[PDB]
């Protein structure tokens, strides 16, 4: 896997944010985390909603380089949104959320699951020290 630069456009949910990728705006899914959301009516602005979103707001707006890395498997979803490992300033914001106890690892399909191991070790310690989601 390789990382290509992005562009910051709008963060626009904990676990979504879109970004200019090759000159092209597209949206983009964080991959292999679950946060929780503030969008889609049903639950709402499930609790911690609000602060996954702002989390990753901060992490890529204070942020001096976004990359974008994909995975080996498909690289959109079916909502047409890029799947890929968002990084800020060299730091993984899919696993940042994940060691914060801001989100949970999701259900995994391969081959999309390179950092897979890293990230429910993140979260293992996440849940141990019962942050946020965890507490």
């Amino acid at each position: 896997l390789h990382k290509e630069p992005a562009t910051l456009i709008k963060a626009i949910d904990g676990d979504t944010v879109k970004l200019m990728y090759k000159g092209q705006p597209m949206v983009f899914r964080l991959l292999l985390v679950d946060t929780p959301e503030t969008k889609h009516p049903k639950k709402g602005v499930e609790k911690y909603g609000p602060e996954a979103s702002a989390f990753t707001k901060k992490m890529v707006e204070n942020a001096k380089k976004i990359e974008v890395e994909f995975d080996k498997g498909q690289r959109t979803d079916k909502y047409g949104r890029g799947l890929a490992y968002i990084y800020a300033d060299g730091k993984m914001v899919n696993e940042a959320l994940v060691r914060q106890g801001l989100a949970k690892v999701a259900y995994v399909y391969k081959p999309n699951n390179t950092h897979e191991q890293h990230l429910r070790k993140s979260e293992a310690q996440a849940k141990k020290e019962k942050l946020n989601i965890w507490s």
